[PDB]
């Protein structure tokens, strides 16, 4: 059993809830994570996603899996995912998480688009995450990934609360110590200058990558840095390149995107302060009532 430290408590593999695998039932296909293949199920009715590991794997693919499970079960906060449990005593094996009906964030920014939405549910997405931010920030997590395809929504309707949904780069650096993939891989387009330099990560990581995310958000789903490759955002990021706002993108959100990408980590905010500027752009009528295009 490898161990799992995190708020300075251990757990390990014996501290996992089991669910007896005939009260677990798959209903479909939701596309792939990191190892295989993420279903929507149903246990005993809650409803949950369930992630798989494929049977044809390593053994570093097994403790990768079963880190990913210690690691969502350990924490409890409103804006991470829920573990409801696992099944590792069957093979395939599962974790069981809470079940997001509205999709990964990315993918409802696509499809949920104004067409022929409004800045307070881009605004409340913002909010969300920023609060799963600061709880991993007060807890010294280092999430290392924080961007659209890794925050869920519980619903596609008004009332939706986003939630950071993985923890799969974390988990790597974690049981390694560096990162699996290579340079090809790595999330270039979210990372600060210290980080894809110095290989050095702090709280004020993830205050850039959010950065990044609020961009992600502002421009209803698009790819940061248009048109250009890693190495070219590499090179534009290290040089003090910033990305433009997003279209139609109200100045004082934008600010808070500029001030989440400063080049000096100490000059970066915390998730308390992030947090603060967001619910201050939340009361401003100017922001709010600005039209998202169509
Ligand atoms: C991407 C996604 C997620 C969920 N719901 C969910 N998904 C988790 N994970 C996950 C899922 C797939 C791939 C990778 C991961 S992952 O875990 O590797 C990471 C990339 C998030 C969930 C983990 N916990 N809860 C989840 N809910 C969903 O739920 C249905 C019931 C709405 C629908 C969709 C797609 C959206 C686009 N179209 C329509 C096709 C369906």
């Amino acid at each position: 059993n490898p161990n799992y430290c995190f708020a300075g408590k251990t757990s390990s593999i014996s501290d996992l809830k089991e669910v007896p695998r005939k009260n677990i039932t798959l209903i479909r296909g939701l596309g792939h994570g990191a190892f295989g293949e993420v279903y929507e199920g149903q246990v005993s009715p809650l409803q949950v996603a369930v992630k798989t590991l494929p049977e044809v794997c390593s053994e570093q693919d097994e403790l990768d899996f079963l880190m990913e499970a210690l690691i969502i079960s350990k924490f409890n906060h409103q804006n991470i995912v829920r573990c409801i449990g696992v099944s590792l005593q069957s093979l395939p094996r599962f974790i069981l998480l809470e079940l997001m009906a509205g999709g990964d964030l990315k993918s409802f920014l696509r499809e949920t688009r104004p067409r022929p939405l409004a800045m307070l549910d881009l605004l409340h997405v913002a909010r969300d995450i920023a609060c799963g931010c600061q709880y991993l920030e007060e807890n010294h997590f280092i999430h290392r990934d924080i961007a659209a395809r890794n925050c869920l929504l519980t619903c596609p309707g008004p009332g939706r609360v986003a939630k950071i949904g993985d923890f799969g780069m974390a988990r790597d650096i974690y049981r390694a110590g560096y990162y699996k993939g290579g340079c090809a891989m790595l999330p270039v387009k979210w990372m600060p200058p210290e980080a894809f330099m110095e290989g050095i990560f702090t709280s004020k990581t993830d205050t850039w990558s959010f950065g990044v995310l609020l961009w992600e958000i502002f421009s209803l789903g698009y790819m940061p840095y248009p048109s250009k490759s890693n190495q070219e955002v590499l090179e534009f990021v290290t040089s003090g390149g910033r990305m433009d706002p997003p279209k139609n993108c109200p100045g004082p959100v934008y600010r808070i995107m500029t001030q989440c990408w400063q080049h000096q980590p100490e000059d970066r905010p915390n998730f308390a302060i992030i947090l603060e500027r967001i619910e201050y752009c939340t009361q401003d009528p100017d922001v709010i009532n600005t039209a998202l295009p169509i």
